[PDB]
């Protein structure tokens, strides 16, 4: 799996999980430190769904040219799994390159209020914790706030890979990140959720950093509830 190592700031790296499942990651340079940033490409026939940008208009543009030269199917649709600027910023990019971008009315709101980027289309049907739609090759889940209060998780059945965004760690982080927007008392509830929902995922990848099994899940509660202590 790709580490910054291989990744310079400002370059995207795809790693195929399975036939027509990548992750892309992405190296963020944010207040004195770098990290990786995952997503998720999930291919629909001979298109492809991109789950979060790579974090600004740059990178996104590059995560494009990545997937022109790697892929080379188009990137038709895009969903951002929650409002915040690492994983909207880009819809812009992704806009005028003619990708349909999607988030939920609530991460749309939020994306607004904050001045993020907005997704163009509402996925509805995903307002309470629990509810999920299906969208296209992915399943779509609200799990409740967690990192987030709009947070979403992606699942992809045909690879039993289930996609975490920011409410699923690496297991090398080991104390709370961002949680100026989160919901600490309920995010160990939504992580149940998630695990009642996907309990046959084998390939599970967090936000930032290496993927895992379904042990994340737990490494996440644990270090949610620590935090919350
Ligand atoms: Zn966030
Ligand atoms: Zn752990």
């Amino acid at each position: 799996y790709p580490t910054v190592s291989e990744i310079p700031v400002g370059e995207v790296r795809l790693y195929q999980i399975a036939d027509g499942v990548w992750s892309h990651i992405a190296t963020q340079s944010f207040d004195g430190a770098v990290y990786p940033s995952n997503g998720l490409i999930v291919r629909d026939g001979d298109e492809l769904l991109l789950i979060d940008t790579a974090w600004g208009a740059k990178n996104t543009a590059a995560l494009l040219a990545e997937i022109e030269k790697q892929i080379g199917l188009p990137v038709t649709r895009a969903v951002s799994t929650h409002f915040h600027d690492d994983r909207v910023g880009g819809v812009d990019v992704l806009r005028a390159a003619g990708v349909a971008t999607y988030a939920s009315p609530s991460t749309r709101r939020l994306a607004e209020v904050e001045g993020n980027e907005i997704p163009t289309h509402s996925l509805e049907g995903l307002s309470s914790s629990g509810d999920a739609v299906r969208f296209g090759p992915v399943e779509l889940f609200y799990p409740g706030a967690a990192h987030s209060t709009d947070n979403l998780v992606v699942y992809v059945p045909s690879a039993s890979v289930l996609y975490g965004g920011c409410a699923i760690y690496e297991l090398s982080r080991t104390s709370a990140g961002n949680v100026a927007d989160a919901d600490l008392a309920e995010w160990p509830t939504s992580i149940e959720r998630i695990q009642q929902r996907y309990p046959e995922a084998q390939f599970v990848i967090p936000g930032h950093g290496l993927p895992g099994g379904l042990d994340l899940l737990k490494h996440t509660t644990n270090v949610v509830k620590a935090h919350t202590n």
